């Protein structure tokens, strides 16, 4: 009875906190009508705390807004479930409020207090509520765990099930409230592309789905790319290719990964989550709020170097030295604005992180949301081994995670692809 595909036929929401961050920049206001998705990165941000994450709207604050907006038309507002305990198990930039141990804080003062104010927008018939479940979680029990580069914190949240019930509650709880359409998080192609690593994420995204009284079809699909910056489409790039007695996939950027892009890989992830047994009518979000990539720098066409590297690294719109560089990454445009069934699979292009925000701080700076300063946002790190041991193509000078960084929507906003 909830329509196959909540952003079709839709208004979508406007956050007016972001919106008046980014009109407060030089040529802001070309982006600053765009949809971006209300983060709820801790208990405070339910009722509203005032905060530089989330300013003064709680959720209901934005859920009036968005009724408000709408003018009794369907409208979609995008709601991001982000506080696990033991949240960013194998990072410190976005370590949240909620410790390994605290899963019952997580439901009795997280998601039941979320689940309450969403309650009471269940008699508005137009207000579709896109629930955006747990942004770098399942996926780090697959690939952070294993000790060779992994992290005792992952390690333990799989052992103690926080991460799988807290997930399969946020599920049952939200998805039971009739306008309320949940997506999985899926990471994106240059974490879970491998073929050690797809597999195992698939099945723990089903695992989740059927813990603590959920079952898959509480699930209306699966996002990749959040806050991340991988290439919708690689356009001169084929996976599968060679060039010219070597294949694409030995090169350095590829790495033996069955991925160039996300699309390929939401179009593959989406089959074989059917396959595990998802429903058949999921959907596929891709988060393009940063993975753009334009401007002067973005090769006009393939490379005519019959050298390996430099075909790809010449060819790829992408520009990152690894696809593990996932902090305030440098030359990354604003990408595709929020479209509709853009491809096949795919429910729609999203704005998911908003565009500005930071990914985190690049020093230590004291603060009470629980987090710490990650090396991978320091643009002087020179890395380890989950990403090929490079620097860390991090912005300079950049504010904690979700704060305001100038600089950064500067940039994404003059590269943005397609141009504004
Ligand atoms: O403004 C709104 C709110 O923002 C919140 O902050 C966000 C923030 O914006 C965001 O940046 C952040 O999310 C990131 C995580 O913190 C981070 O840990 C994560 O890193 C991933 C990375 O995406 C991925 O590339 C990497 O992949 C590894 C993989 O693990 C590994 O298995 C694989 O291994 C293969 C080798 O590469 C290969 O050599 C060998 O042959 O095969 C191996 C396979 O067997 O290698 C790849 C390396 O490419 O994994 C890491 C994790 O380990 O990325 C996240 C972004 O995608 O945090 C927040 C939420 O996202 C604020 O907190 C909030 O206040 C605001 O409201
Ligand atoms: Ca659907
Ligand atoms: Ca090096």
């Amino acid at each position: 009875e909830k329509v196959d595909n909540p952003f079709e036929g839709a208004k979508l929401y406007v956050n007016p906190v972001w919106s008046a961050k980014a009109a407060a920049e030089p040529g802001g206001s070309a982006v600053a009508n765009e949809s971006t998705a209300v983060w709820l990165d801790r208990i405070g941000a339910i009722e509203g705390n005032d905060s530089p994450t989330t300013g003064s709207m709680g959720l209901r604050d934005h859920l009036e807004e968005a009724v408000r907006q709408s003018g009794g038309d369907p409208l979609t507002i995008q709601v991001v479930i982000y506080n696990l305990p033991g949240r960013d198990c194998a990072a410190l930039a976005s370590n949240g409020e909620l410790g390994p141990d605290e899963l019952d804080r997580y439901k009795s003062e997280y998601i039941d207090p979320i689940a309450d104010i969403m309650w009471d927008f269940a008699d508005y018939e137009n207000l579709r509520i896109v629930a955006i479940i747990e942004i770098d979680s399942l996926p780090n029990l697959v690939t952070n765990v294993g000790g060779n580069g992994g992290t005792e914190l992952c390690a333990y949240m799989k052992q103690n099930g926080g991460y799988v019930n807290g997930v399969g509650y946020a599920l049952r709880k939200l998805g039971e409230i009739p306008n309320v359409y949940n997506y999985i998080d899926a990471a994106h192609h240059g974490w879970i592309g491998w073929d050690s690593n797809f597999g195992p994420s698939v099945d723990i995204f089903y695992e989740a789905a059927n813990a603590s009284g959920s079952t898959v079809d509480y699930v209306h699909g699966f996002i990749s790319n959040t806050a991340n910056y991988s290439a919708t489409v690689e356009p001169y790039l084929d996976v599968n290719g060679t060039v010219n007695g070597q294949l694409i996939r030995q090169s350095k950027w590829v790495d033996w990964n069955q991925y160039v892009d996300e699309l390929s890989f939401v179009q593959d992830l989406r089959q074989a989550l059917i396959a595990k047994g998802f429903r058949s009518d999921i959907g596929m979000l891709i988060d393009t709020s940063r993975n753009g990539w334009g401007g002067p720098n973005r090769p006009t066409g393939p490379s005519s170097s019959t050298d390996l590297n430099t075909y790809v690294d010449e060819s790829r719109i992408d520009r990152r030295i690894h696809p593990g560089n996932w902090c305030n990454q440098a030359g990354a445009g604003l990408g595709e604005r929020p479209t509709v069934n853009p491809a096949p699979g795919v429910d729609a292009y999203v704005w998911v992180k908003p565009p500005g925000e930071s990914d985190g701080a690049s020093e230590e700076i004291p603060n009470d949301e629980g987090k710490g300063f990650d090396r991978m946002c320091d643009p002087t790190y020179q890395g380890n081994a989950r990403n090929g041991n490079n620097p860390s193509g991090a912005l300079p000078n950049a504010p904690i995670s979700g704060h305001w960084f100038s600089a950064q929507f500067r940039e994404l906003l003059a590269n943005a692809y397609p141009p504004l």
